[PDB]
DNA sequence: CTGCAGGGTTTTTGTTCCAGTCTGTAGCACTGTGTAAGACAGGCCAGATC
């Protein structure tokens, strides 16, 4: 399983999906790498759905921190 | 059937370099913990004594 090999190892696998995402970025967004993968993965995880990850996947990017936000780290240091 | 050599096969695993972008340690000049009375030699004076 690819989860056991190195990250360098994976070179051969995802060529076609990189081509597809580069072609898709042009016609609808213009270069938005984040969203096209985020809304795909967060929703595909909920295909066979346990909410244990739905919490982990929701706060991952925007709110808040992930990990603790930099301002919270600054306050807990000062 | 087996044995081993050596053919191809995919898939690591890493192969060269230049824009970068990010991370982690090096260089700078300097800190703070070292924290008290006692020994000794000389000058002298005051009270005792003949």
């Amino acid at each position: 399983h690819l989860l056991s090999l190195t990250r360098r190892a994976q070179k051969h696998r995802l060529r076609d999906l990189k081509n597809q995402v580069k072609t898709f970025a042009e016609k609808e967004e213009g270069g938005d790498v984040k969203s096209v993968c985020l809304t795909l993965f967060l929703l595909a995880l909920r295909a066979g759905n346990e909410h244990k990850q739905a919490d982990e996947l929701e706060a991952m990017m925007q709110g808040r921190g992930f990990g603790l936000h930099p301002a919270v780290c600054l306050a807990i240091r000062v």
